[PDB]
């Protein structure tokens, strides 16, 4: 089976996970490359409180997620032990490395760290972090029934939509207010990285083939309500947060049929990338 | 301490893991960047039997710790609970997954996988699996003298020794015979990736003779000696398996174990542990080659 442990490297028993690193190889991209000068320039004199504050809040709860020691890829290998399994979650948890040095980046030349470590004040980062950290209660969990029940909220939350909403809030100042342009390029190659883990968790669950669609239905609530908290300020105009809950509502449908004004986001993310 | 959990990301306190995982990014490299048809013509018509068997004994040897599920470094944060050495291991740990590739891959296209399965049955190599066995015994023990002691031996040897005998073998036919030269792309990247690996394990080690200067008592300096001495015996007998067929004229033995004796040393004095051989310039200069023909097949 998948969760026994084959001991040659080749043949792969599952080479459809060679496509998923090879995505992550040819989407191979770091922080270093990117300045970010004109965006501390459109930000000081161009933007809005309402659009600053917008700004500031995506990229912190941004980097509640990414910004964090992540452990969940870098060891699948302890549950699927298969060699093709090993790089699959090797290349993911690099990939996951380069995304927390780029917004640990971004939190410094915008200068967010006071406000990043402080962030648990916040009382709806808190309710997520609070959800979070229990419905993936068994990532690490030896029972191999509910191990498999944290690989379906990790992929469908965590990589599909815990994080999407805040990425169309960065690239519509680039869509419609062409600001930001090197800050939407990090985040129009992190979503790619990001779709590319989910289709991975995705594929591997489709393997190994009550309690799940209504704990994700509970982060909708959770969601919505960080929507409020990156728009205490005021809605701004590029984008308002009752199409963003529909845009979603739209993923989870999609993640779930393979186990909306904001249609442009796969069309502005090939762009920025 | 390095050994003490740290939930805040950053500041780092070890903030130089960045200077070897940006290395390894400025050096990023996929096996697909390179076809090997070239190398097939001349492995076919210009090379012969006794080059043939050191071209393919060594990377025998290679594919033996390359072709393999690598485990240290992506469980590094297990012992050093930082979040610059989980960054600093999943970096490394994706690393040897394109390394484990690029070396099935040149199994597969030289027609070699038959003898990887059946590779147990030479009696050098299972002298070399039996010795890497307690070099690696302590990799997971939760002491962290004893991990410290296998870190120290996974640097030096697996990363930094057992395999370079190896890639000078097969440089050496681009350098003198102009011969496989996509190959040594693939061994000079992998040389690379490898020598930032083991520079990662010495930075790691300095660092806990830095805040346990304790842990680096004589009992473990010595059976890290002793250790090492027994590594060149069995590199050297399998140097005598990459040969069996006839001395070419690319290289000789002895400037290879010479060649060994050298980097052993160089990397004790790194860390601080007395010197094994002392090689003299007399005899690590033959090899000496072997720096700048990796950066002229890196680019
Ligand atoms: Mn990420
Ligand atoms: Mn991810
Ligand atoms: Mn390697
Ligand atoms: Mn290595």
């Amino acid at each position: 089976s998948i969760f026994d442990k084959r001991v040659n490297y080749k043949p792969f028993e599952y080479p459809e996970v060679l496509q998923f690193t090879e995505a992550i190889n040819k989407a191979y991209w770091v922080h270093t490359e990117v300045d970010f000068t004109a965006d501390t320039q459109d930000f000081h004199a161009h933007l809005s409180l309402a659009e600053k504050t917008a700004v500031k809040n995506s990229l912190l709860a941004i980097a509640q997620i990414e910004v964090a020691v992540r452990s969940f890829w870098g060891n699948i290998y302890e549950h699927f032990p298969k060699p093709e399994f090993n790089g699959l979650g090797s290349t993911f948890a690099e990939c996951e490395f380069r995304h927390s040095e780029a917004y640990s980046r971004l939190l410094e030349v915008l200068g967010y760290n006071d406000e990043f470590e402080k962030l648990l004040d916040v009382p709806v980062i808190r309710r997520r972090v609070d959800y979070l950290s229990n419905v993936l209660k068994d990532t690490r969990s030896q029972d191999n029934r509910k191990y498999m029940v944290s690989l379906i909220l990790f992929s469908i939350l965590i990589e599909n939509v815990s994080l999407f909403s805040q990425f169309a809030i960065l690239l519509s100042f680039t869509r419609f207010k062409g600001y930001m342009k090197n800050v939407s390029n990090i985040i129009a190659w992190t979503s790619i990285d990001e779709q590319i883990h989910a289709n991975g968790g995705i594929y591997i669950i489709n393997k190994i083939r009550a309690l799940v669609r209504e704990t994700v239905k509970d982060s909708i609530a959770v969601e919505s309500d960080i929507l409020d908290w990156i728009f205490e300020e005021g809605e701004i105009e590029s984008i308002k947060k009752g199409d963003l809950v529909n845009f979603m509502k739209f993923r989870i449908d999609e993640s779930l049929k393979q186990i909306k004004a904001l249609a442009w986001f796969e069309e502005e993310v090939f762009a920025n990338s």
